[PDB]
């Protein structure tokens, strides 16, 4: 079995609302002028060179944007350019909450459980409600729609719909997962981590905890992951507090290794201990906070680094460029390069508009491990090569702006340009009818 | 054109398990034995004894429970027996989140716009999804669907499904709705109360406030109320933080009269001169602190009283017997009796197996003022009479238990008998296949 990676492509809405907050780059980075074209190509770039680099490479569509369904949802009615333009005038920001290109950040799409670690030996997909944000919520059915449409053999993959949409559920997929072990395809050990859970105190106190423990272990039961490959781990509210609305802000896992900073979890010691007697030749990478702070970490996103294997079992490192630019945080990673660990190679992208936004190269992909007859079981129109990534770069330059902001939510124009872009790419990657507004 | 009371039907799971916070009789009772078929019993008898004094009477139905499909929303698969057993020893609290009796409190089903007060002249009717508690928020889809089939003439109805499920949304339906003016039949004017909203400081800092302005603007909409009908209200922060989940644990309408403590609202003084000036005849009966505290208030549930207008324009006070025992509480009641006003009459309710989980004779009930032609096109079946009361008592003493414990939610039996007893209200209603296991 192989570890593929599956990245979002950014849709052609992508702007700076600023609506996540918790998120400090989204917050920070509010009603700045984004690039859509550039975004979606920064992206592809980096899809394509891992592929280049014989790392499996897959895409995940973006959503119908704006989303007019659920305009009509909030008490708006008419055609749907008469629900715009009654919106953009009545409520705006009800516009930016239904124009996210948020969907790019595959990570928080679903958890998955390779055949490997289930009870009916298939490959289970759970997807996120994302109930935290408002903007995000509204991913669940389309993303479901996609899942199925991509992993669409039911003999070898399981697509869950996703819990119920309440606090109490709050669940972000991916990006709070991680699986731990020998080879990708032997049965691994799975890390769920969760910010808060009913009946504890110890919680976040300025930012939110999107996660709770409840939605993990319903997740965990969901993906049939067999019950003694499973562990929780509460995240440290301290970091929470400063930044880390999901664990790959501040830890990340591959085969044997855990990269993470000193002050990711609460009861880390214990944490370390327990999968260090769980997991054969488990090595834990700790950053000392003295020479990463965790405001340097939210900043630089060392840590939404993707880990990849090379064939030699030697390690790299994918990193955004605000990490080569921070002074402390490249030299840190120099000496991690350097050290005597499976890091031997850091690798270096421009993703500058999805970082503005707090998604560096980990929230861009959703790792999936599959088998070969899995692999092959996966609707071959969305894995990347040569003609996949020509064929991408085509369909953007014809319908991307390279300047949007939220004001132009409320063209019309913009609005008929998705649906023709997103009819064209169903057709490209073969997914059929998958979109709301094609039914 | 008259006003309707529709009161929910206790389910046959009615039982305590302390599911509400902020609701301090759910959270006093925790785990204490119920009675289900008697709160059934309590709840009809109100139901009758009001329609034998002449007031418009009609009934909505419990939902299915133990709700099942949530369950396995929640990863417990198998046969419906099966993940009943599995709850039951893996995680049972589970199994009380998904058979409370809740929906009986139907002052929380829908947020009414009277055909008078509409745009196309329709009753609209919008489903409150009940965000801020999981088990209560498990109820609109089932609630729109018996909805739909009591108002099923969809040329005098129009019932819109709940707003998205999320926190920025928190709707909780009539229970913070409140309809001013002349009779019934005239525009009225709609005052919507909420807790909190975006950008907003004042808000409570212990209770959750449940209701938020951004959704009581979206059902404004949805329910295409006259804008120049609506007003928009905050509750005071500091009388949810002592136990006022909903505007109808402090306040009351009813015609021209206005019924609540002087601390319901914030900014209350301008509050109730804004509705003199635009509520013709407006009267505001304000009950000050120093006559009842806000902590009796809570615990007898003066103001979830029902505010009835008899055929020569004085009011009935319809409270639970909770008012009547309270020496303090009953000596206001009675010094408003006697004084010069609307209320000239009291009459009280055993309602104690809802009052223990925080519902009075309001929350039972739901108002729908609606025209002789729209009342001719209400389903006949569910309007109280002496029939239907005497073969709802009897369905009552054929599948109802007298004792319930949260253990006993496990019972394979109880989730027969339940599904067998909507299975034949649902003909005796004329409602139909409404129920999901009826699907
Ligand atoms: N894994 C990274 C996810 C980033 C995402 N940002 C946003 O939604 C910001 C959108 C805006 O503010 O325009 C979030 O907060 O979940
Ligand atoms: N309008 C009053 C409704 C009361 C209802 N009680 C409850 O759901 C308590 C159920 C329990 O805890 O078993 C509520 O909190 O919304
Ligand atoms: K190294
Ligand atoms: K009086």
């Amino acid at each position: 079995a192989w570890e593929v990676n599956f990245d979002g492509l950014v849709g052609l809405t992508h702007h700076y609302a600023g609506l996540s907050f918790g998120n400090e780059a989204s917050t920070r980075h509010r009603f700045q002028v984004s690039n859509p074209r550039l975004a979606a190509k920064q992206g592809l770039l980096k899809m394509k060179a891992l592929a280049d680099a014989g790392f499996p490479q897959a895409v995940i569509p973006p959503h119908e944007r704006p989303f007019i369904p659920v305009l009509r949802q909030l008490g708006f009615s008419g055609s749907d350019e008469q629900v715009l333009e009654k919106v953009a005038r009545q409520a705006p920001h009800w516009l930016s909450s239904v124009s996210s290109a948020s969907p790019m950040w595959v990570a928080n799409a679903a958890t998955i459980a390779p055949s490997a670690d289930t009870l009916d030996g298939k490959v289970h997909l759970t997807v996120a409600n994302l109930n935290n944000k408002f903007h995000r919520s509204l991913e669940a059915p389309v993303t479901e729609s996609l899942l199925k449409a991509i992993f669409n053999d039911e003999e070898k993959f399981s697509v869950h719909s996703a819990l119920p949409q309440v606090a109490l559920l709050g669940d972000e997929g991916a990006a709070n997962h991680n699986r731990l072990g020998g080879h990708y395809g032997e049965p691994g050990m799975q890390l769920f981590v969760y910010g808060r859970e009913e009946g504890n105190d110890t919680r976040p106190s300025r930012y939110p905890a999107r996660q709770t423990r409840e939605a993990s272990e319903a997740v965990a039961r969901l993906n049939q992951v067999n019950p003694q490959q499973v562990i929780f781990a509460q995240q440290n509210p301290d970091v929470i507090d400063q930044g880390v609305f999901h664990n790959d802000v501040i830890a990340v896992s591959n085969r044997q290794v855990l990269f993470c900073h000193q002050q990711a979890f609460a009861r880390q010691s214990q944490l370390l201990a327990n999968l260090r007697a769980r997991v054969n030749g488990f090595m834990a990478i700790e950053v000392p906070a003295t020479q990463v702070s965790v405001s340097d970490t939210v900043s630089t996103y060392l840590f939404n680094s993707q880990l990849l294997s090379r064939d030699d079992g030697s390690m790299m490192l994918v990193l955004p460029q605000e990490c080569r630019e921070h002074a402390g945080v490249w030299g840190y990673l120099n000496e991690l390069l350097a050290a005597d660990n499976p890091i031997s190679e850091l690798k270096v992208f421009d993703l500058r508009e999805s970082m503005a936004n707090g998604g560096g190269p980990a929230c861009l992909r959703l790792r999936v491990v599959l088998t070969e007859e899995e692999r092959r079981a996966v609707n071959p129109a969305v894995m990347m090569n040569d003609t996949l990534f020509n064929a991408l770069n085509d369909w953007v330059d014809r319908y991307y702006r390279d300047r949007l902001t939220a004001a132009d939510l409320a063209d019309p124009q913009l609005l008929r340009e998705g649906r023709e872009a997103l009819d064209v790419l169903s057709q490209l990657l073969n997914l059929g009818s998958v979109y709301p507004f094609q039914r």
